[PDB]
């Protein structure tokens, strides 16, 4: 019996129409809103500096011709700014096709759709969750820098994610608008350390909920733990503290299962499935949300 | 260690242009493409005559206006015919966004990407590999019907899907623009046969080559399993027969490990992983293709 989840993501089209090519002196990928192209900015970085760079003595390097932004046209660069690990490139020609949009940061637990370009072409898109160690688990190769990650409400586009790097245990990590690198994280190619990461206690909830609603309920039982203890027991276990939501409330509702029974249930699981299996899982699953979970099967948006 | 592999769709700009809402009497999805607009025959149907519906009698008691063709304008219906399972409506404007495509049908094991619709409408994407029962692990609601999937090779858009029905066991089905059906279904809202489903044993071996692409080889031995051999055992273990392919042959000259030792590498984690995990698995993975790794991984397109 098949769950009716997915890994979903937002359609890409509004995203898309927003993409350029950034070069200045490799080429990565910029994302175009009104008069402004925004950037990874170790796009002015030499090859052989790129595990030391002075940012601030390479931006004072360059001039605004310095900076070459094609869209698959010729942008012309007016203006150029730093903030944090972004470029902020102003243009002479507002994207016609800018979407509604914010700027947000996306919390770990959390989902959001990534557009994976090269040389300013769109080429996929997937969906992670942000985890608790500020890494995603994603598939970026050389030359996708620049590629963008966002949320949807309504119309509105809200950017979250900018890529710079990969980390050496495979997982990847970038910026938020607002310049700063999610997590402790410095956009240099060195080896850096990398904070544990957890099972996302929320999401697997989540997930046993989905099961419930899937015809899947032998690991319900009477017995409950409270959010308090659990979140002591999370603590000693490598999950997240549990953080209760209207969403996980709506499932408890629809299910009649409480949440506490989930968590005691998590804490007897988390010792192992004894051979049996969850929505065809025998591990916990902490990749769906409990928006997911309302959306794809409930319809609840 | 995170094997950079993601489920992957195409980017959706493309189709998001082509879709729209058909009403004929409920209202579903339908593929505008130069002057036709593709829809599933189930929109003529009474609620209550779903289960058991004469669509050749519903299409003679049509005419051209009874078809209302919106895009979120109002598109005029001109001509009305029946293909299998789907529609054929001519409609007086020619799409001016229509992409280049081709219409295919898809292959067991082979993957392609979804873009979900309700009432004209895209609302995410995702993508899945056609299962050897001819369904997919879809997430569809009520008011799916006539969402899409395609491939994309270069410009062109290779159509593939339109999404019909949801089987008792969760999973779903659909029709190729040939309007036939995949498999043996049919679009009326009965109880079906469903055929087995299988492991995709092309797919088992590509993930187990990501695997070893990520430093991850401790099922592999100098033991090996004849393609002859191995077919032979997948007909009593519910695995698809083996065919190997270039993709598969460029990820066995990457690893200088041969088909015929992941094989039977099968063979032996069929019957247990003891233990041990894959990738952070400890099942067989068939979701994957060898295009996925070759791309993904390899950066190989
Ligand atoms: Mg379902
Ligand atoms: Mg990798």
């Amino acid at each position: 019996h098949h769950s009716g989840l997915v890994k979903m993501s937002h359609p890409s089209g509004d995203v898309e129409a927003c993409m350029v090519q950034v070069t200045c002196g490799m080429t990565l990928n910029g994302l175009w809103l009104d008069n402004t192209v925004w950037c990874p900015r170790h796009v002015m970085c030499p090859a052989d500096q790129l595990s030391d760079p002075n940012y601030d003595a390479l931006l004072i390097s360059m001039t605004n011709h310095s900076f070459s932004v094609q869209k698959h046209a010729n942008l012309r660069v007016v203006g150029h700014a730093m903030q944090g690990t972004l470029l902020k490139l102003t243009v002479d020609v507002a994207n016609p096709s800018t979407p509604a949009y914010t700027f947000t940061t996306v919390k770990p637990g959390a989902a959001f759709s990534v557009l994976a370009c090269y040389n300013g072409r769109p080429t996929g898109t997937f969906t992670v969750v942000m985890r608790p160690n500020y890494t995603i688990k994603g598939s970026f190769l050389c030359g996708s820098c620049g590629s963008v990650g966002y949320t949807k409400e309504g119309s509105v586009i809200n950017f979250c994610y900018m890529h710079q790097m990969e980390l050496a245990n495979g997982t990847h990590t970038g910026s938020a608008f607002d310049g700063t690198m999610y997590g402790a994280f410095m956009d240099k190619q060195v080896h850096q350390v990398q904070l544990t990461d957890k099972y996302c206690s929320v999401n697997v909830v989540a997930w046993l909920y989905a099961a419930i609603l899937n015809g899947c309920a032998w690991f319900v039982k009477p017995n409950r733990t409270s959010v308090v203890s659990f979140n002591e027991w999370a603590l000693a276990n490598q999950f997240t503290e549990f953080v209760g939501t209207q969403s996980v409330d709506m499932l408890a509702v629809k299910t009649g299962v409480a949440i506490e029974q989930l968590l005691y249930a998590i804490q007897q699981l988390y010792t192992g499935f004894q051979g049996k299996q969850i929505l065809g899982s025998t591990m916990l699953e902490d990749e769906f949300t409990p928006e997911d979970v309302n959306m794809q099967i409930m319809g609840v948006v």
